[PDB]
């Protein structure tokens, strides 16, 4: 069961950010960061909003490292159910399969 692996790595970069959804308008950056810190030292946290001024129930959370982020996800992924919402929280990387760059060239 050879743990881990190594191989070629194309140019793209590492996104240490996360995309959270299914949130209410009663939660704030602090709230999350507070419930996220327990998993890892978050670098920066922001909350998405519209024009009028109503949270879209989503926010962006960036961790110091990738591993830390991976945890917070499976840790708070569709596990909680913010009040008012019948669905579970949606936590997933901001750029899942979005790599700006040519494979062949």
């Amino acid at each position: 069961g050879s743990s881990g692996s190594s191989g070629s790595e194309s140019r793209g970069g590492r996104d240490r950010k996360l995309f959270v959804g299914m949130l209410n308008k009663q939660q704030s950056e602090e709230d999350v960061l507070r419930l996220f810190q327990p998993f890892g030292v978050i670098d920066e946290c922001t909350v998405l909003r519209g024009p009028d001024g109503s949270s879209k129930g989503c926010a962006f959370v960036k961790f110091s490292s990738h591993t830390e982020a991976q945890a917070a996800i499976h840790a708070l992924h569709g596990s909680q159910t913010m009040p008012g919402a019948s669905s579970s929280l949606v936590v997933k990387f901001a750029d899942t399969d979005k790599e700006s760059g040519p494979s062949s060239g």
